[PDB]
């Protein structure tokens, strides 16, 4: 009986950073409840100050990783406030019927819904807004982020023995299309509707315009870099609800990979580079060895470097000298 | 010695279905034997009413899925009538040598050719017309499909212990490359020759015009969306002979995924979407346990939804509110 | 303390061809000493004479596979000579801190550099060139090749016995984005700088013009084709530095591979075909049972056939009927 089972509000954060949890659930099944509000927004998404309207939960690209353990409950109050032009809904992929719950979420403008499901399978898991006949319009508008279904006993390496992170970090990656005139500039629209043919056109494309983590160019650099310290254990996790992504830690590795997301599998070990197929979420876990500057990618370089999919790492400590060093530095 | 085996004559059907078989084998191994027969023939592709000439096996895209168990002998009768003007053959990777038979199988208008070959391996496997120097376009004209060589035992979970489905469909996905004109119309051609090197042209874009699963935009929908009910264990074979897709079944999952089609391997536990390379057949096992409309797709949602890779499956019977529900159905 | 450590000085091999090792460590840890030169150089890359400014190490694309021990010290000297214009270094993925060993590597030309990184994880890691802000530019010019790690006790199957290869391959597979203006003509350039610009423009399609393997269409075939016997056991080291790629050899297998190239995790077996991700070194193990010519290939087939990711194998040996015949030959 649900009704019998604690209930427990988590308050998100913004990402890259992941509401507080345990890693091992330190009571029994629970309902989880969340909410969060729709925003359609314009943002700036590059240098050159490139601005799309885009369609949020919660304010951000991606929208907040949700954390709940197998077995719980999550039960989720989506609000679609009055001062929003368009219909949404949302469709878990750790969810079981409804097309995900999208089914039984479709909210207009003024009108908010609460779904209920059992995450009965662990893993990290997109979620996204789908609505008919307008699917791949709001995904890569941005609207989409991730779930965290932890084992209730936390995470297990390739030999069964536990795996505990020190941090965590959500890095949601999100291909967008902005429509391109003949001559190769973008296209701004004065409404949804106008807009609408010209995004399903730069779409078919295939060919993204901007690809990027937390939904901008750079805007996991500087003062917002990830952080991490030599012999600090970091889980990162990493979501692209629309097309493959090929994560890379410059400098590192992914020590225990789960690439496609779910941890009912062994990671795998070692990774240089990992395939995060178009619709999933992945998670690597990596101690840092070495201190400095890493860069963390989308291994198609041009994607990384031309068109955005690419943060930082700063991460204090001691040099080992062992590991690496420079025996002649450059020289004539 | 061969001609002390039991011969067997199959008789294929037309995609999703698979002929009948026995999961675990009822006979020691046998000769299987299977005709083909190649058909050139216009099919419109999608709801605008675009005409292709595609190149078939059987008549259909994908052809059909042939089953065998490991270690009996796939003996093919392969029938090119002389009412087709291309010179066709057949590349099995399930065979071993000979390009996988199609250096033993080039047949004209008019010929026929009968090929025998060991299935070694069990797994899920492409079948493709490759012509010397014109593969890629019988290719992705529609000239694929896919062999199923399970174990004699039948198929295994991670464990070891049985999966056995009640029922089994097989999903072609089809990237066509129509040539398009400047303004992005189709182009239309009078003969093969004549229409060969803008086929090249538009191939090497490397951006499909339209991504379809049985051959068309909504093919498996409607009359012909996919069926099951509550509690029934499906296989789904997918196949994609030229580029990576990624499945995802909307509100469900698969349960047991063999992405890359090696029965030898565990499969992946749990997965949300999974990626099945270019020249590559996966199968993907699910109990379904929620009743209702579910899409079938690969969650490139732009490929999926613009350019035709989504079907449906049609589920009946009871409704599970412990794994979902609409706690607060929308309202102001 | 490294100085009491034994030094091997290695001489480098032009691929396909690979450098003399032993599978099997015969001594303790070392300092495997090499020494590199980049050269900037014209190459010419299809047959119809199209002309790159390629940038190399050692002369060729890809630059020549390493092969140490797991926690072996790689030593390498890198040479960037006064003949060349632009300043490099050497990212390798298989090494742990400063971006690779990137932020410790830069060179003018007329400097060289020295970097010692300690092997800690087996595997086959790609390595490339990644000058600040012109990363990809000089990785699609050809600036990339891979190192293998061995185990120390050489390579295991998925159940723990060993894997011997008689011979070894290492295919490099390079995407180009050669530039063309508006009739779809390849562009020359005059210096690296007046290039820039538009290489950027290329590379920003997504859509290469060239994918070849050893660094021109053809490289691999006629005499230049990769050989074995009936019988031999071959390793094939495949790598990617940007661009997912999905090898298969038509004919075969790979009877083990480790797709994301890193040997700790079992290998998959009897694949088809398998994705090594854009970033990424993968390995395959096949031990060939037929005689005759076979095809290695990137199974999208619009790759292989029209863009150039095609090689041979010529194989020797005894034809055996049982694995597969022609039984009756193509006629009337
Ligand atoms: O708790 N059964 O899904
Ligand atoms: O968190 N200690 O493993
Ligand atoms: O190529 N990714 O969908
Ligand atoms: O080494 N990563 O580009
Ligand atoms: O979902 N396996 O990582
Ligand atoms: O039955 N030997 O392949
Ligand atoms: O088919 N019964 O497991
Ligand atoms: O991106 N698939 O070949
Ligand atoms: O949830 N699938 O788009
Ligand atoms: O081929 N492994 O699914
Ligand atoms: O040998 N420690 O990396
Ligand atoms: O090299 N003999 O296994
Ligand atoms: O589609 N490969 O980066
Ligand atoms: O069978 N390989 O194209
Ligand atoms: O890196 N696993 O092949
Ligand atoms: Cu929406
Ligand atoms: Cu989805
Ligand atoms: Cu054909
Ligand atoms: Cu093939
Ligand atoms: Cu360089
Ligand atoms: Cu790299």
């Amino acid at each position: 009986d649900i009704s019998t089972l604690p209930r427990v509000k988590v308050d998100l954060v913004k990402p890259p950073f992941v509401h507080a949890h345990d890693q091992v659930a330190k009571t029994g099944p629970r309902v989880v409840e969340f909410t969060m509000t729709i925003e359609e927004k314009k943002l700036v998404i590059d240098r050159e100050g490139t601005e799309i309207h885009a369609m949020t939960f919660n304010g951000s690209v991606p929208g907040p990783l949700m954390v709940v353990h197998e077995n719980d409950y999550v039960e989720l109050r989506l609000i679609n406030p009055d001062t929003n032009t368009l219909l949404h809904n949302i469709d878990f992929h750790a969810a079981t019927g409804a097309l995900g719950g999208g089914a039984l979420t479709q909210v207009n403008p003024g009108e908010e819904t609460t779904l209920r499901f059992k995450a009965t399978k662990p893993g990290v898991f997109v979620y996204h807004c789908a609505p008919e006949g307008m699917v791949p319009w709001h995904v890569t508008s941005g609207m989409n982020g991730a779930i965290m279904v932890l084992p209730r006993d936390g995470l297990k390496d390739e030999k069964g023995q536990p795996l505990t992170y020190d941090k965590i970090y959500y890095v949601g990656e999100q291909d967008f299309y902005v429509p391109k005139d003949e001559a190769g500039n973008y296209k701004k629209y004065e409404t949804p509707g106008e807009a609408y043919e010209d995004a399903v056109k730069a779409m078919r494309t295939l060919t993204p315009t901007h690809i990027v983590f937390n939904g901008a160019v750079g805007a996991l650099t500087g003062d917002h870099a990830l952080t991490a310290a030599v012999g600090e254990r970091v889980l990162v996790v990493h979501s692209q609800a629309n097309r493959d992504t090929r994560p890379h830690l410059i400098g590192g590795h992914g020590d225990y990979v789960w690439a496609t997301g779910k941890f009912r599998n062994p990671p795998d070990l070692d990774q240089e580079t990992w395939l995060i197929p178009g619709g999933t979420a992945g998670a690597a876990f990596y101690t840092f060895r070495q201190p400095g500057v890493y860069a963390y990618v989308n291994h198609n370089l041009i994607e990384a470097f031309e068109l955005g999919a690419a943060g930082h790492f700063k991460v204090t400590g001691e040099w080992n000298d062992d590991l690496m060093t420079s025996v002649v530095k450059p020289a004539s």
